[PDB]
């Protein structure tokens, strides 16, 4: 089997994506934010705390004929910029671009923060790490891919995301005509639960290609690029007036500026994020400071080749015994 779903922006600054699930029977249609560094697949519904839903779809059980509670099952999730959900399960079926698995956990929620609350697009995630990453407890669940495998004519799926346009996953096939030149692929630990990977280096425009090892995850659910403060401070030192400002939480710059380009490496291979992709706009309406897409990591731990980088590349998440990644230009 294979699924295609396309992939469309929430707003104009690229901050999320969306894709179109069908849960239940009838099918209800949700649209989930697909992150690649999470591993719940977790929905507004019929349960979640009224006044902590603005505007989303909901996910309702009891409209479903093919939904089960898996009794006893809980969940709890807490992200990297603070956000958190939490509530009950149930067991339903669930398709996304024609790929269907029956007996997917949903994961209702119950609560949800504000940031959920707020964005009025995202109806929930659909996570897409290691299922060594779910919350459901006490029995951990499979993530959507990890159920699929086993039918996907391939043991993968690709993330083609789009700046300012939507773009496709696809699960079980690598679309040839999707991406230029070849796939380079680089190996993946799985030990922190995420595709995580090594980055061979980077440049700052024009600048030579400087080689050095960046470990680093590929997450859809991250709009940004965090890196090293080192690799962050040389791409900002060739903006005019960019700086580093802790009152707005990371680099700002000009919003007069021409942001230079970034590569980094895999590999031998190059992928190279146009300037404009990292322009996130003004930091509050009308302001002429902009904030920059390329950010530190130093305050989280890891580095995240978030979307400023995937939706540069063509991303193959190769989910065979030894998964590994793959990312050609497009």
């Amino acid at each position: 089997s294979t699924g295609s779903a396309t992939t469309t922006p929430i707003d104009s600054l690229d901050d999320a994506y969306i894709t179109p699930v069908q849960i239940g029977t009838p099918a209800q249609t949700l649209n989930l934010d697909f992150d690649t560094g999470s591993s719940d697949l977790w929905v507004f519904s019929s349960e979640t705390t009224a006044s902590e839903v603005d505007g989303q779809t909901i996910y309702t059980p009891s409209k479903s004929t093919t939904a089960k509670l898996l009794s006893g099952a809980t969940w709890s999730i807490s992200y990297g910029d603070g956000s958190s959900s939490s509530g009950d399960v149930y067991t339903d079926t669930v398709s996304v671009g024609g790929l269907t698995v029956t007996g997917q956990a949903v994961e209702s929620a119950k609560k949800v923060s504000s940031s959920f609350t707020e964005d009025s697009t995202i109806d929930g995630l659909l996570g897409l790490a290691f299922s060594t990453l779910n919350t459901v407890s006490p029995t951990q669940q499979k993530t959507f891919f990890d159920n699929a495998k086993a039918s996907l004519d391939s043991p993968v799926f690709t993330a083609d995301l789009g700046y300012h346009a939507p773009g496709t996953y696809n699960f079980g096939f690598i679309d040839t005509t999707a991406y230029t030149g070849s796939i380079t692929y680089t190996a993946v630990s799985t030990k922190q639960g995420f595709w995580e990977w090594t980055s061979t280096g980077y440049a700052v425009g024009s600048g030579t290609f400087k080689s050095t090892s960046i470990d680093g995850i590929a997450d859809t659910g991250t709009t940004l690029l965090y890196l090293p403060a080192t690799v962050v401070s040389a791409y900002w030192a060739q903006v005019s007036g960019a700086k580093s400002s802790s009152s707005v939480g990371g680099y700002v710059f000009p919003c007069s500026a021409t942001l230079p380009s970034f590569t980094f490496g895999v590999g031998s291979a190059r992928i190279v994020i146009p300037g404009d992709y990292i322009d996130f706009g003004p930091i509050s309406t009308g302001s002429s400071s902009c904030f920059g897409g390329i950010q530190s990591s130093a305050g989280i731990g890891i580095n995240i080749f978030g979307d400023v980088a995937l939706k540069a590349a063509f991303v193959v998440f190769n989910g065979a015994t030894t998964p590994t990644l793959g990312f050609a230009s497009k």
